[PDB]
């Protein structure tokens, strides 16, 4: 099993997507890639919000969970995701080693080439550190609330040619 | 990444313990062993209360996961677990392949042949079927409630000789 650690704005949009992609066995919402230990939903710092999505790598792969990613948020707003504003909405991806770095390098690469997304990728790729996970409030809200907040959704225009 | 399908009470409690198991990645709860298909909380048939746990082999493997269902609640019970009556709360072990069905025959041979437990063990021995999930209310609830209703508990004498 592998782990991935993605930050594309509101956590609960991110999970009720994410989860679904087959491949995937665990996902889990918080707070990561900030400053303050400890961190809330009220009192999380420089922290994003984020999602730790744990995968069987036989049945899904990285580069599969990056694509779903950039067609799932809109990775070109700076501090913003729809209509959630500020630094715990940012578009990020967090390494957990260095062929997740290179994939991620690559795979914003891919996305720039093909001119699909409205401007400039802005996400960050930094290496993982710690992961606050949220109140159990948080977790599976849009199991929950089906019909809850959400500003995620697929877009059939953002994907990449799938060359292999 | 290998997945383990037991019943043994009241799901709740289940998840609530079984979730804290180093090297289990993810639990989620249900209705299986039984009659009807799309079962739901007031409407199983004869399926019991159950727990689906996908764990990772290196880090835990299914005979600890079993040795602990064994500790958290009482197999020699029929129908019942503490104040829960009825089929909906009978201790199974559903096994995915034959190695689980070894595994769990030897695991309960040595739960006998140890004593320590009130009686013979009833637990059924199946193979796994339907695994109906459990509404979303039903999910990580004592997460959410941690105060919440439970009857399972480790037994510090509900342990067997570790000769591995
Ligand atoms: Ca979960
Ligand atoms: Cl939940």
């Amino acid at each position: 099993t592998k782990r991935a650690v993605l930050a594309g704005g509101c956590f609960w949009g991110m999970q009720d997507l994410i989860r679904k992609l087959p491949g995937v066995i665990e996902t889990r919402v918080g707070y990561t890639g900030g400053d303050v230990p400890n961190a809330t939903y009220r009192n999380h710092g420089t922290h994003a919000e984020g999602i730790e999505i744990i995968f069987d790598p036989e049945r899904i792969s990285y580069r599969r969970i990056l694509e779903l990613f950039f067609q799932i948020h809109d990775p070109t707003t700076k501090d913003r995701q729809g209509n959630d504003i500020g630094t715990s909405y940012r578009s990020a991806i967090y390494y957990v080693d260095d062929e997740q770095k290179r994939i991620a390098q690559e795979t914003i690469a891919d996305v720039e080439a093909s001119g699909l997304w409205p401007g400039k990728v802005v996400t960050e790729v930094e290496p993982v550190r710690d992961f606050w996970e949220a109140e159990p409030e948080h977790q599976n809200y849009l199991e929950r609330y089906p019909n809850g907040y959400t500003c995620h959704f697929p877009r059939p225009n953002w994907v990449l040619p799938r060359r292999s």
